């Protein structure tokens, strides 16, 4: 009852790209941005690359494996991996950072229909996850990545896990975990809701972490005594209501995906009647470093 998985993975020639400026070090690797152009195509794509450095090319493998395998407006996808000595990560290009970072470094220009929108695109890409049977283990504001403000990708799959037809894992993030995470190591599509939630509020309270200030151990302890995050000041009891659903311990009894996308999609319809935010205002629409007459965005470059 298990389909045969028939991505394609793509070998790109480290001729095809140019390294232009490095996005971030975080030891394992380095993640650059830079140009792909395909050979005699005549297009310039706009690419992230992460290359490793170790035996821990199972890992940065692992992570290209999910990554080929998905393909969802709301997620982002793997456009090839390079085996040069460093073996190298190929995707999109997501030109404003993370939605973590976004959200602070822009705080007084974020609209309500900005803040719903996003959640239900997180919902989207989340959905489609669960309709591929992936268990993203990793949801969080951080693992979001922000293509233009008005359209954000899942992103982050190193955890990711994929179900059969309730994983059991043995480092993690524990402030955004299901209970059933933290003490049975349990991950489940529903373990994921109760991450979403975590996501929903720290846009919501403009990037605050959660828990500040608490040490991770007690974090079990307090859960279980009914504790959870305090409603944000932007927050109508209609929104946190909704949060708060995805922090029910009976993780049934929890909203689906499907669900959210629903709910944030009809207060999207209008959204100062669910988030009151002071002065509801815009945000930004990008050539930057050389000619770009020929540039595409990868979500229009399909070869089939
Ligand atoms: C909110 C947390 C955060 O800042 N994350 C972050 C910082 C810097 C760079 C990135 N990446 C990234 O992690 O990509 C890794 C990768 C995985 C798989 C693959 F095939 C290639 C690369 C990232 C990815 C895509 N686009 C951007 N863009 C970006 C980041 C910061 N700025 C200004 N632009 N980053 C994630």
């Amino acid at each position: 009852g298990e389909a045969p998985n028939q991505a394609l993975l793509r070998i790109l020639k480290e001729t095809e790209f140019k390294k232009i400026k490095v996005l971030g070090s975080g030891a394992f690797g380095t993640v650059y941005k830079g140009l792909w152009i395909p050979e005699g195509e005549k297009v310039k794509i706009p690419v992230a690359i992460k290359e490793l450095r170790p035996k821990a090319n199972k890992e940065i493998l692992d992570e290209a494996y999910v990554m080929a395998s998905v393909d969802n407006p709301h997620v982002c996808r793997l456009l090839g991996i390079c085996l040069t000595s460093t073996v190298q990560l190929i995707t999109q290009l997501m030109p404003f950072g993370c939605l973590l970072d976004y959200v602070r470094e822009h705080k007084d220009n974020i609209g309500s229909q900005y803040l719903l929108n996003w959640c239900v695109q997180i919902a989207k890409g989340m959905n489609y996850l669960e309709d591929r049977r992936l268990v993203h283990r990793d949801l969080a504001a951080r693992n979001v990545l922000v293509k233009t403000p008005q359209h954000v990708k899942i992103t982050d799959f190193g955890l990711a896990k994929l179900l059969g037809a309730e994983y059991h894992a043995e480092k993690v993030p524990i402030k955004w975990m299901a209970l059933e995470s933290i003490l049975h190591r349990i991950y489940t599509h529903q373990s994921d809701v109760w991450s979403y939630g975590v996501t929903v509020w720290e846009l919501m309270t403009f990037g605050s972490k959660p828990y500040d200030g608490i040490p991770a151990s007690e974090i079990s302890s307090i859960l279980e005594k009914g504790e959870r995050l305090p409603q944000p000041p932007i927050c109508t009891i209609d929104v946190y209501m909704i949060m708060v659903k995805c922090w029910m311990i009976d993780a049934d009894s929890r909203p689906k995906f499907r669900e959210l996308i629903i709910e944030f999609s009809k207060m999207a319809r209008d959204p100062q009647r669910y988030l009151v935010i002071q002065g509801d205002m815009h945000l930004p629409s990008l050539m930057d470093e050389e000619d770009m007459d020929d540039v595409v965005d990868a979500d229009e470059y399909l070869i089939p």
